């Protein structure tokens, strides 16, 4: 089986303001930078074989502690990359809601059937981290992958890994330097543990 | 919305050696004892209105240390009980594999259509969880409710809370003295977290 270890970066400069990143790229908050600490912390006490990153700053950093803990290189992938949000991007959730209701309705109810303004659509984001995993489940049989990611299209892999529709996008939990653990198996894929945060403690 | 907090109850006597149970009714191990304690520490941390477990003792010995903890009755419920593994139960997964290995194989690879021969479907367990988690819904909305379950009727919850196929039944951890959050809302239900044991420290297993 592959080991998948599907890590959301830790708390960035723009997460707790709550303003709309999409491929826009802030650097981690101090919070994040210790999160970032722990969780390489937690994860050392795993064999790990290899670390995907999107390359954003969030991710890249947060995924550096985790190389670093284990000595290991950090290989950039741009298909885990967060959604491209368009006109969202640089934009309040509350000014979202009052300047676009009506897309931010859809977005919550139906998020299957989205596509940003400027920006992606969640179908594109579903096509390439499935496509990614695909690959890593062949590259990586037997081995213990990090994927470190962001909400968006982390959210769309837990739709692939079991093989249920996109509209099921918003059914998973996924906090800041949160770890979830998968298993690739012949027939199916596994969620052992999602969105593990125990190690923040306070943070 | 409803918190819904999904227990898995603690370690079993007959867990370890991975002897079937079903509706047989083995006391929790003295580690699954430990368990108990220390995951009734970590959810008396927050306010809880309500505790449902089945009926045997190895979930409701667990729902009595987590309702004791703060100061909540233990509700009794059959429909949460653990699928009737029929002439599995009292068997070995080694022992099932070597006589039965067709039915092993239909268990592990296609879940959703398999009946335990003199117990029950799994599709029996689907059906009456889901009643339940439907009710729970109604009845407990904007409260937490602690649900103490079984391997088995919690991965059909699962199932049912994402309003997926039961063929997803295997998707999900499930580990002695674990807890799941999800938030019931109005238009899903959404798996916060699931199967988390780190309150337990040194006497998790995975198994
Ligand atoms: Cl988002
Ligand atoms: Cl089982």
């Amino acid at each position: 089986m592959v080991k998948l270890i599907l890590v959301r970066a830790a708390e960035s400069e723009w997460n707790p303001v709550g303003r709309y990143q999409g491929l826009l790229d802030p650097d981690l908050s101090e919070r994040g930078k210790k999160q970032a600490k722990l969780l390489a912390q937690e994860l050392s006490r795993e064999h790990l074989d290899v670390i995907y990153s999107s390359p954003l700053k969030r991710t890249y950093l947060t995924a550096l502690e985790i190389a670093e803990a284990k000595n290991l290189e950090v290989i950039k992938e741009d298909r885990i990359i967060e959604i491209d949000h368009g006109m969202w991007s640089g934009m309040l959730v509350e000014e979202v809601m009052e300047k676009y209701p009506e897309d931010f309705r859809r977005w919550v109810e139906e998020p299957h059937k989205v596509e940003f303004q400027g920006g992606e659509s969640l179908a594109s984001v579903y096509n390439r981290v499935k496509g990614f995993l695909e690959e890593v489940r062949k590259r990586h049989w037997n081995q213990t992958v990090v994927v470190v990611s962001h909400t968006v299209p982390m959210r769309a892999m837990y739709c692939a890994l079991l093989g249920v529709d996109l509209s099921k996008f918003w059914s998973f939990g996924c906090d800041n330097a949160s770890y979830s653990v998968i298993h690739m198996e012949e027939r199916r894929n596994v969620i052992l543990k999602l969105n593990i945060t125990c190690h923040l403690g306070e943070f």
